[PDB]
């Protein structure tokens, strides 16, 4: 029953952590396809 | 033993999370840092 704990809480820690690698791929990603980065266009895209 | 071996590698993966965590954050600061001039770059972050 203590294994089956620590087998949740270290599930719930494995989530936090693919969450966070996730947003910090996403946000290398955005920075390495930001070569264009047309803010015109963007001024547009998040005012929409 | 299973027990035991799922507490190292839950341990293993807190320690990987906090690294992955760190290198995360300093990661958009060094992209918020390139994105500070040229302000339209921090804009289409936020927007991201």
């Amino acid at each position: 029953l203590e294994e089956a704990l620590e087998a949740k809480e270290e599930l719930e820690r494995t989530n936090k952590m693919l969450k966070a690698e996730m947003e910090d791929l996403v946000s290398s990603k955005d920075d390495v396809g930001k070569n264009v980065h047309e803010l015109e266009k963007s001024k547009r895209t998040l005012e929409q």
